[PDB]
């Protein structure tokens, strides 16, 4: 037993981390096959980021401008296209270490593993949530752009994020590995506002499961409530509504406790009301919303 | 910016995790050279477990009863023998993923990464702190016994720790690589304590420090403090006494901020005595102690 914020197994990610440098601006890529993905700000100058023509900026560089190198080998690159928000850098040739991956858009809510790289080498890695309002709060200093978030099913890799930004307010920003921007944010030094964020209701949910799997019963109560009677307390305290879905996804947890979902509701909904009282739940002394159902099903059985 | 429990990348474990069979007990094991360490517990049966006799245990068992599968190819096991309590079993290939290492003994209150495996398969990756009981606060299940813990230093791997069990009371107990546990815990299936627990103090000051680089200065105040009186609230709290070894290390801190560790104390002292009054700091609302000064420093600077 006990459970812990958990990230995924790193290796097969470190594999493929490289460093990119064009011009003056050295960041994080990602080698898989014979393509170098990173983000295309890796173009710009400290002047070029406030406003960006990115498509006039990439017609300046040639392929021997983008300096990729693996560990402590060169690579040779033969092509460079932009894709949205990403540079894809066509090398001559294939990672050896790649791993089998995919290449998924995650939803608001779900989690990922996300491996902090510096200069193409990794320093760290850590568990996130994609925020409601699609941002991360990563740990991120300059050079750190071009980390990948990921998800490990087994032996594939499915890369859900690429590192571009932070905003002015210290979270942050980034695209899948297509370089579409999860929300609403541009790759340009502006002011830019991420909206409203809310907890993840399904991910508190989960956590409060495991934490009666894990002993932490001291919030379990004599009450039951109904979704519609759950999502006004959950609106009032700005956690997203709860569906059918959500409770469908809480299902294998509900059956494993023997605590139906609306009784869980319910003491979610009290532990809103009067706060813990100074109390903790799995060593936390707030609601943890960086758990799905599928992570603390994973973790409470030991899948590898 | 931006602050999280970050492990160290785990591949360089990752390519040193095996299987371990004897008789019906399966568990991990580490190859590092043409050695492998697994908990000497592998060759005890539930029975076995109540009042082991190990080295009586021992000599029922085999070279060829050690079943060591590296993934999916078979070791060929040469050698056997107990050190404290750790099996090493000399096989006959060395592992070609063995990265640079050390065995180091850390010290209480010091944090390390743990790669829980299951099968010689890892699963997940998350950064612990040895309590100063010498207990730590993991996530272990069934099967997990010989996953390892273990810092990184540019290239080279220090192992640290290797997960034996879970006392009665759900904290986790275990061994240095050379078998020797760390507490007074043995290896066998009895009511065994672990003595008080103490939050450990330099950490809580070095988050502190952290929280105030990253943005989270509302637990500033006016005050000062001096040692004595600082230790004097810390024992009231159970928080380990405050040392000028402890003030030292904080010393790179204290001159980035301009915040002198006395008047870190001060705040610390008011948070101790006023709480959080339902604030947070670093989005935790308790106080953080599984961030040493290095830690700290580490992930405030980008070190790789
Ligand atoms: C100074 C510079 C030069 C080149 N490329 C990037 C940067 N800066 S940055 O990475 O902090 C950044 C700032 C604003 C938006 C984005 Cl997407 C990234
Ligand atoms: C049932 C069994 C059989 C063989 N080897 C280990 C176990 N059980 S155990 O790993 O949970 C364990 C229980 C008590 C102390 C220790 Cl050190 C380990």
């Amino acid at each position: 037993s006990g459970f812990r914020k958990m990230a995924f197994p790193s290796g097969k990610v470190e594999g493929c981390m490289v460093q990119v440098t064009c011009g003056t601006t050295t960041l994080n890529g990602l080698w898989l096959d014979d393509v170098v993905y990173c983000p295309r700000h890796v173009i710009c100058t400290s002047e070029d980021m406030l406003n960006p023509n990115y498509e006039d900026l990439l017609i300046r560089k040639s392929n021997h401008n983008f300096l990729v190198q693996a560990g402590n080998v060169q690579l040779r690159v033969i092509g460079h296209s932009m894709q949205n928000c990403v540079l894809k850098l066509k090398v001559d040739t294939a990672n050896p270490k790649t791993p089998k991956y995919k290449f998924v858009r995650i939803q608001p809510g779900q989690t990922f593993s996300v491996l902090a790289c510096y200069n193409g080498s990794p320093s760290g890695v850590y568990q996130c949530a994609m925020r409601p309002n699609f941002t991360i709060k990563g740990s991120f200093l300059n050079g750190s752009c071009g980390s990948v978030g990921f998800n490990i099913d087994y032996d594939c890799v499915s890369f859900c994020y690429m590192h571009h930004m932070e905003l002015p307010t210290g979270v942050h920003a980034g695209t899948d590995l297509e370089g579409n921007f999860y929300g609403p944010f541009v790759d340009r030094q502006t002011a830019q506002a991420a909206g409203t964020d809310t907890t993840i209701t399904v991910n508190v949910l989960a956590w409060l499961y495991a934490a009666v799997i894990n002993g932490d019963r001291w919030f379990l109560n004599r009450f039951t409530t109904t979704l519609n009677d759950f999502n006004l307390v959950a609106m009032k305290y700005n956690y997203e509504p709860l569906t059918q879905d959500h409770v469908d996804i809480l299902g294998p947890l509900s059956a494993q406790t023997g605590i139906a979902v609306l009784d869980m509701c319910a003491s979610l909904k009290e532990l809103l009301q009067n706060g813990m009282n100074g109390r903790t739940i799995l060593g936390s002394a707030l609601l943890e919303d960086e758990f799905t159902p599928f992570d603390v099903v994973r973790q409470c059985s030991g899948v590898t």
